[PDB]
RNA sequence: GAGCCCCCCGCUUCUGGAAGCUAAAGGGCU
């Protein structure tokens, strides 16, 4: 099953780049349907403190998984644009309970593919080493933050590892805070790894680290947020020699609604590769514009007046679930999750 | 001491140990040995032996200290010396204090080496790094100079720079403006693993001691007295490589260091004539270890993986785990209950004096202008037992 | 200050040999 996911992602990337560390998100309409790559990203770098922007014109994490999520979010905005009464049947969204929000249809699902293991708790193992998590040592399961000048992470202006962010996705959903105003949380059906795959430490890293001490965490999670446990798999055949070849710091991102227009960024700074230093299309400003257009289209003038921080905090349910998940992580002994100052998110669109 | 004696002792010990073993040890090799001399008329006895020319890859590292991060001959030789020191500390007691190489120091808290006992080191070639940036045609002639005063030469700024043996690369490259921070998952994901050169390690021994950090609980630092090389010897290069490069900008570094930690200026020497048969290619990866307490037992390791060469890839007796086991045994024997409840990293950090000296030495190396020391990921030094 | 090539050093692919990569240390030419 995961071989088809990997080959689909590789074929899509090769076709788009005809004119590597590569992640993709794949939406499979039905079991018989092969599936289509919907979001695609590459990169291995993260910006530093000097490239941090208060007004949010720079992507603060050019890693592959993060940028694929940010392409998938743009794709979801596009699909919400396309939704109407006439095209309701042919879309992937259906009315949810209460009629206040839409929701993803049952048959359509999403899957994630990463060429290598996420940084953090997904590659803490040696040759010696239903979910089957592994908790043999006290140090295992701790939060780790990305280090500057490298792909690695160190245990706890600091950016959490890819594994911790995948855990946050598996608890609070993929859609983020803003799309909660119009959607229910969406969770990955499966996670596929190309290299550096350990079953015990991947399932512990992404889902099961909050189920170590029993089911005392799920009960406190208000619906519809759940502790997702996606199916975890590996590619059947793999390259033997680890690839140590030097890797460029360019990041390629694409979404299904963009046709054949890839965007290239440099992870050291987080802007489009060019002398003019164009604003990235996966940046905070473009996402806020896309949301304000969705709100204008949906006649929800209440959300227009809110800035990025105010609109993000407007989703009471999502923010309460986020705070509860952070507190649950701090309780079990994993260190404090770092959040950037609110002045970064307190920007008003022009 | 007459260097030819050190070389003959080392090679005779090797030949006797491997006189009738498997033919796989007939390839080219680099040999290092440590010799101890109890008095003036002592003929000399080998107390360690190591070989090999490789290191581990970034993939083969271990999170519980079950691998050896290096296999260069001098490194394995110093590890064997550490094992010998542990065994000799085991044998010590009140009855056999005179026959032992140790004597009580001021206050009796920690032992020290007898003033009549000395240690020498022989390497079959020049140590990699700052000690080998010159052609074999630059071979100086052997002179029996009575004076012990070194003669370092600082021809260019590039000389004196620190350097690492990168993985899957050729040569010995300085600590660049490469700010790649060594991390466990980062190295696993595919970055380059950089192990420090043997010349830098020998400088570290001369400034800190050959006993490491754990042994400093029970002993004062142990220093070397002579280094004998069998090829690629140059006085002005080797002297700066091992001990003089920390004294280039005056003696202000010496007064900063705190007794019993002091710089060491061992007598440098070269064998009378080199063995001209030094083939460049065909350098296999097997490594050999031998200590005095072992008797006739030699440990053969595959240098690429850092484990015992065999299908079972069992533990190496020079690995960090076995050294920690010996430390626990000695702490139990010496009624040191407080140290018995600490981890490897904390036990090394328990010795305030050695840690302070090591940090000061690294800071002095960086400030004076030779780069920054490259350390293994913290998840690899502080392991789980 | 730029460009080119001449030599010694740990890996992959077709007992031996051949090719390629690795980035440092000296040299020559315009
Ligand atoms: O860009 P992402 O990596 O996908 O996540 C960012 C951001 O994380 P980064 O700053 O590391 O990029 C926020 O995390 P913080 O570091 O700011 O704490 C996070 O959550 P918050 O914005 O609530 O802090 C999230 O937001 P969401 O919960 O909607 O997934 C999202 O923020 P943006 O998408 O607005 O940039
Ligand atoms: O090569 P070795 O002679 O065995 O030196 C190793 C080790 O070097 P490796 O990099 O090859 O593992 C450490 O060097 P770094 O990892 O820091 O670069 C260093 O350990 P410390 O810096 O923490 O002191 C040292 O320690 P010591 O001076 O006590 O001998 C010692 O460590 P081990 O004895 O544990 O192998
Ligand atoms: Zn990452
Ligand atoms: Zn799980
Ligand atoms: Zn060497
Ligand atoms: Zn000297």
């Amino acid at each position: 099953f995961h071989d088809q996911i990997a080959m689909l992602s590789h074929r899509c990337f090769n076709t788009l780049t005809n004119s590597k560390i590569l992640a993709a998100i794949i939406m499979k309409k039905d079991s018989e349907d092969m599936g289509v790559v919907v979001s695609l990203g590459t990169g291995n770098r993260c910006v530093k403190g000097d490239s941090l922007s208060l007004k949010g014109e720079t992507v603060n994490d050019c890693h592959a998984e993060i940028i694929s999520r940010r392409g998938f979010i743009r794709f979801l905005y596009s699909e919400l644009m396309k939704y109407n009464s006439q095209t309701a049947k042919d879309s992937i969204f259906e009315p949810a309970k209460g009629g206040e929000k839409l929701q993803i249809k049952k048959t359509v699902s999403f899957h994630l593919y990463i060429s290598t293991a996420p940084c953090g708790d997904g590659a803490l193992f040696d040759k010696s080493c239903r979910h089957y998590p592994v908790f043999e040592n006290p140090k295992q399961g701790k939060l780790r933050t990305k280090v500057e000048n490298g792909e690695g992470t160190i245990p706890v202006l600091r950016t959490m590892s890819c594994s911790d962010k995948i855990l946050r996705w598996n608890v609070l959903g993929l859609q983020g805070a803003l799309l909660t105003h119009f959607l229910q949380p969406i969770y990955l059906k499966s996670v596929t790894l190309g290299y550096l795959f350990s079953q015990g430490h991947l399932t512990r890293a992404i889902c099961c680290r909050v189920t170590r001490d029993g089911s005392a965490f799920e009960d406190g999670l208000r619906h519809p947020f759940i502790v997702n446990h996606p199916k975890v798999g590996r590619v059947s055949i793999y390259d033997s020699k680890r690839q140590s070849g030097k890797t460029k710091e360019t990041s390629v991102n694409w979404c299904l609604a963009d046709g054949y227009d890839l965007e290239i960024l440099d992870g050291t700074r987080g802007t489009v590769d060019g002398p003019r230093n164009e604003l990235s299309r996966v940046s905070k400003k473009n996402i806020f514009l896309l949301f304000k257009k969705l709100c204008s289209f949906r006649y929800r003038r209440d959300l227009l007046r809110l800035s990025y921080g105010e609109a993000k905090k407007a989703a009471r349910d999502y923010e309460t679930a986020k705070n509860y998940f952070k507190k649950g992580l701090k309780d079990m002994g994993y260190g404090n999750w770092i959040s950037k100052p609110q002045e970064e998110k307190n920007f008003y669109l022009c």
